[PDB]
Order: structure tokens, then sequence, then C-alpha cells
């Protein structure tokens, strides 16, 4: 149970600073910086948040020129890195800044990828080469959800072949990323609820786990977590409290760090079954893992049951498994979300075609425990 | 209460993997390698303990050539470091193996500053420039102690001048630290109890704060803190167990972390107090700090008592500071440390010497509590 870990990406969390946007730019761009400003569609958001402007001001406050690309989709298109890398070669772009969420993101990270290649981008997600540069980015955040500013994958798709791929690799760190817990306030309410799911099951699948001799990790997982628990609650009904946005926005960014889960593997099993409710249904992530995680959890309760113990001790404060799986299912339940499939007219129609595609050519699917074809319908008859 | 993080620092975590000396060394050196290798003295230490020769059987097993250098003394001197600068530029060394504790990690890192500079050295400890660049080094801890393999200063002593300084700058951050807890496992006893003290306090010093806002980082202080009250006592009586040392090494170096510290003020005034009474009585570091943090937080009570009954619920399950403090005390008793002065035959003659020299030309001293000449007396009787 040995690990490695690396993470260069600066963080500049708070807030009424919107001057080290500039400043950042300055400090990892070359010579005399010039950049592209990379969003989803034409600015509509973060402009009517007032972030577009208070970017330009900084920008004009420390003399930085400027071209801006937009249109972005919430899956993103090689149509538009080719795009972007034409444009930073021909303008000389020497850095770029993402403005907005993991999918602009993600565009703007495979275009630092080839503004500094010879060849074609693609065979950087095609495993064909392994890029050895990037020009550079600066992230600023509108959306504490799945920490792309801070990873090292880029999730881009090529829809005339619309064969979707991703490439993994320590250029893609960024230089920085602002994180200001401000711009949780505009955020939907089932869209916060789902986000508050996400950070508590990026949590959750790196716990529960086969591996030992891991207390002081447990005790990092666990404080997260406990505080996702007790905060998430409180940000849903005073969704403009900056203290409480504060711990979930931090909260989500420690999730994704691989300090407190450090050498311990993970079980992707509620993710997968999720992720095929999804493919058949319009369900939004979050709200899936918040009817899969205890349904899976009831039926993998007596692989290492002790871990389960552990669990809701440390974080519901009770050592019987039932009541704690009712009180995660009432934390859920307190953020605005039914717990039932049923309860989104999901019926039992696909439970098997969703088990079939989700263990796709494999026999079973899971780590933590190994899930065949009928464990995952009696997982989905569990959420039903 | 905003923040900045950045660390770089490669952690390459466990066991039965020497080889990653070398691939590491490959991985963040330029061209083919050369390197040199430092250490304290003639070997004396990494050689009894069998880590010179599995060092040098991963550079043969990568080609990689190297000069030694050895002469380090426990509080390093710039008269060594003229020594290995000379010879980086003279035999073109082109990367730094530091084997050893913090004051060769470094000397490793000024010679890693001046290896690529054309002028003097001391100007970086001087506050005359600032270093943009270092060859880069790669560490290799025998010692969890003080975190100097993931720091960015570096503590260098011009004994011709003997005014020590520092040199504190994102250059410096090792580019790779091997962290086996293997390495504990021939540390002697009040070395090894002392050392878990110092992690216990550096989590300390930062956790009691009069910044608010701060429950995340409150709870991730408050998990390594209780593990390192957990498990401590346990490694102390099973020196060789693997797992109690890989919570404790991992704990030292998260406390290192400014990702669980994030935004907090944190009180030197320990710290100060105890390094005079180390100044004039022959005596180790941590337990020092454990006669003196109790006698301190005894004596600073009253400040946010709130923020002291948070701890010791958390941390050793009571809501009363005065219960609390005594398990505080037992717990410091349970490594093998007599908790008073006198138990070391410091007697009172120089509490009012050391009080005047910690205050140097301040009135006081301290963030959490400001402490006055007689408040530090006060305090060293309390710990008398
Ligand atoms: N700060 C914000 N306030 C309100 N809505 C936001 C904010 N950030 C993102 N969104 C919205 O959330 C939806 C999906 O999130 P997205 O921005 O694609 O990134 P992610 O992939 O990290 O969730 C988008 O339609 C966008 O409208
Ligand atoms: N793995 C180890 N086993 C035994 N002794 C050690 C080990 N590492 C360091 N020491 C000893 O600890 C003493 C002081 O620690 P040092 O190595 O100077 O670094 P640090 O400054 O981080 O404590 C030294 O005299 C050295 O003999
Ligand atoms: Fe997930
Ligand atoms: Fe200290």
């Amino acid at each position: 149970d040995n690990f490695n870990y690396k993470n260069d990406t600066k963080i500049i969390f708070g807030k009424d600073n919107y001057s080290e946007i500039g400043k950042n730019i300055k400090i990892f761009s070359k010579k005399t910086p010039k950049i592209l400003l990379h969003y989803e569609a034409d600015g509509e958001l973060i402009k009517k948040l007032g972030i577009y402007e208070k970017v330009i001001s900084s920008l004009k406050e420390f003399d930085i020129e400027f071209i801006e690309l937009g249109g972005v989709v919430p899956n993103p298109r090689l149509s538009l890195v080719y795009e972007g890398i034409k444009i930073c070669k021909e303008e000389n772009i020497t850095f770029i800044l993402a403005v907005g969420g993991a999918s602009v993101i993600d565009s703007a990270k495979a275009i630092s990828l080839g503004a500094v290649d010879n060849g074609d981008v693609w065979d950087f997600f095609t495993a064909k080469r392994i890029p050895q540069d990037t020009l550079g980015i600066g992230v600023v955040l509108t959306i504490p959800g799945a920490g792309s500013e801070m990873s090292e994958s880029s999730i881009i798709t090529d829809e005339n072949k619309k064969q979707k791929a991703v490439c993994d690799t320590e250029v893609n760190f960024p230089k920085f990323a602002i994180l200001n817990p401000e711009v949780c306030y505009t955020i939907p309410d089932r869209l916060m609820a789902a986000g508050i799911v996400d950070i508590l099951s990026h949590l959750m699948e790196r716990y529960f786990t086969k591996s030992i001799d891991t207390a002081l990790s447990d005790s990092l997982i666990e404080a997260t977590m406990k505080i996702v628990i007790k905060y998430g609650p409180l940000l849903m009904k005073d969704r403009k409290n900056y203290n409480y946005c504060s711990q979930i926005m931090w909260a989500a960014t420690m999730a994704h760090n691989g300090m407190i889960a450090c050498g311990r593997v993970a079980d992707w099993a509620s993710h997968r079954i999720e992720h095929e409710i999804s493919g058949i249904y319009d369900l939004t992530h979050g709200i899936g893992m918040a009817i899969i995680f205890p349904a899976w959890m009831k039926y993998t309760k007596n692989i290492r049951p002790q871990i389960f113990e552990k669990f809701f001790k440390e974080v519901f404060n009770t050592v019987n498994i039932d009541e704690g799986i009712n009180k995660l299912e009432e934390f859920f339940k307190s953020l605005g979300i039914n717990l039932k499939l049923s309860d989104y007219g999901i019926t039992e129609e696909y439970f098997s075609l969703m088990a079939e595609k989700a263990l796709g050519n494999s026999e079973t699917l899971g780590r933590f425990m190994q899930l065949n074809k009928q464990d995952i319908i009696n997982i989905l008859n569990l959420a039903k």
C-alpha cells in the first residue's frame, strides 16, 4: 500500500481578490502576456454574474492583451479545440484563462496542449504520443464540481467520429485556480444539492475499501465527509452565506486531493450504475448518486461490516448500520432530494438493460464487492 | 481570511521501493544525469543503516554517474555550500540527492541555488536578490521532523560571520521526496518521542487561533492530532511496527501541509519560549514543547475558551479544559517524557533572562494571547 502524490496547481482561495487574475497571469506567462479568455457559449452566464467585467478589469489593471473564444458545449468538442489552437499559434497566445466549469476547463487544457505541439492533438487523447509541455492555463472556477481545476485530465469528444476520450498527464495541471465561494450563491437549488452529493460520494467511493492500515487517511476522509454532512444542509437553506459556502467549496477541493485518500482502492460501482440510469433518463449525476449509494451500501453491508460500523460511528455517531444508512438517507432528503427512482417515474423497465450496459464485456463490476448482472438489478430494486 | 497554496514536491511514500530513487532522478534531471550525493559527515549513519548501499544500487541500476560530498553539521555551514557549488559547476552536476535530515536537506537546497547562479549565494539569504531557478534536488528522508523535504526554506549559518539566516522561495521545493517509514525504526526512544511532540505541536500552534469560519480545517487538524495521540504511544512501545510508523510519518507530512491549516493565524509563543530554554540548557526541542505547551494553554485558557472546549472534546473526548489538559499531560508522559523542568534540573535561575531574550526588542509576544515579560515568567513557573 505505497503511493505517490503530485499536485502543482496553485490555489487562490477566497473573496474580493479579483486582482490575482492579472497578478497570476503575469507570474506564469512568459515575456509579455497575451491571453485567450475561454468560456461556454458567448459569456452569457459569466457576464450575467459579473465575473466577465471584473475579469476584464483585472487584465486592464495589468496591461494584458487578450482575444476571446467562446462556444463550449457541456461535453466539449474537438471541433473547437482545433479552432482555439489555430488562434494561439496565429496570435501568439502565451496563456489561457479558463473562466467557467469543468467542460471549459477541459477545453482550455486541450488547447494548452496543442498550442505547443507540432502535430495533431488527438494523438494525445488517442494514446499515440505523450505530450511533454503545454502553454499553461489559469482557471477561474464558477462551479465547485469534479475538480478539473486541479486535475490532470481533459475530457473531449470528436463529434464527427463522436468517439469521446481523455488524456491524463501531469502537464494538464493548471498553473493556478481562482476559487471564490461567492460563485456558489447564484447556483440553482437542485444543482447545488447534487454538487453536495458529488463531494460526499467522491469521498465515500474512496472510503469504502478493502485496504488496511489506513487510519490517518480514514480520519481525514471522515472529517471532510462529516463537514459535508453538517454544512450542506445549512448552505441549502442560507444560499448566500459565505462561511457555509467556504466550508463546502473547500471540502470539494480536498475531496479531490490524494493526500487524504492515499494508497487506497476506490470502488466505482455506484458511479457506473448511475452512469446508465443517466444514459437512458434525464437525471443529474448527484441526484442519482443519492438514490444508488444507499442501495449499494445496503447490498454491500456484509463485506467488511467493521468498516461500515466505523463509517457511521465517525460520521453519523452511531454503530448500527441500519440506523446510519437511514440517517444518510435523511440527510439526502434534507437537501431536497427524493430518495427513490419511482419518484422520478423511472421504472424497472430497463434495469436489465442498464445492468448489461454497466458491466459491458466484463462479468462482474466493483472492487469492494464484485457485483454481477443480477447483483446490479438487486441494487436497482433496492433503489426503486 | 483568504489564502494561497502551492506545493509541487513529489511524494514517494512507502517501502521496498528503492528503485524510485533512480527513476525519479531520471525524471527530473536534464540530458543524462550526473548527481551529487549529500549527507552529514562521512555516510556514517546512512551507511550503518543500509541506505547508502541501496541508494547506490539504485543509481547503478540506472546508469547514473555521481560524486559524493559529505561533512554536514547539524546546523549547516556556508563553508560547505561554497564547496558543493564549486563542484556542481566544475563537474557539471545536474541534480543533487539529499540523503538524510533537515540540515543536509537544507545544505542540498542551497547548493541547488548556487549551482545555477552567476553571483554569490548569500545574496539569496541576505535579502539582496531573489533566486529564479535551481538545478533541483531529490531527498531521501531518514527522519520525519520539520518537513524541510517539502518546504521552501533553507537554514544555513555563516560561521566566519556566525550570522545565521534563511531563504524562503518556491524554487527550493524538492522535485521529489522519498518517504519510507522503515527509517523510523532505528531512531532512539527519546528522539522518537520528541519528534512525535514536534508533530502534535506543529498542529496545535496552527489550531489555537483567533480566526473564525474554519470548521473544515478545524476537522482536519483535529483528525491528524487525534491520530498522533492514538498512535504515538503505540509506536513508542512497538518501534518496528510498519503501520504505526506509517500513520505517524504521514501525520508529520500532513502537519506540514497548508491544505489543512488554510488561512489561519499560527501562534509561535510556545516555540519562542522553548527556543530560549534550549539556548541556555542542553534540551531537545520536542521535549521542551511538552513541558511548555501545557503551561501555555493553562495560561491562555481564558482567551477563547470555546476553542479550547472544542480542542479537548474532539481530541481527548472531554469538555473540561482541566481534565483535558491533564490528559494531554498524561499522553506526554506515555512517551517517556517527564513533564517538568525541575525534572531536568532546570531552575528558575534564568526564567527572567529567558523571558527578556524571547521578547527581544518587542514588548509582547504571541498572537492568540499577547504575552509580556512577566506573563512568560508565569508560564515558566507553571512548567517548573
Ligand atoms: N456559479 C454558477 N452559478 C450558476 N450556475 C452555474 C455556475 N457555474 C455553472 N453553472 C451552471 O451549471 C450547469 C452545468 O455545470 P458546468 O458549468 O457544465 O460545469 P461542471 O461540469 O463542473 O458541472 C451549466 O448549465 C451552468 O449553467
Ligand atoms: N533514521 C534515523 N535513525 C536513527 N537516527 C537518525 C535517523 N535520522 C536522523 N537521525 C539522528 O537524529 C539526529 C538529529 O536529526 P537530524 O538528522 O539532524 O535532522 P532533523 O534536523 O530533521 O532532526 C542526528 O544526530 C542523527 O544521528
Ligand atoms: Fe463519482
Ligand atoms: Fe514548533
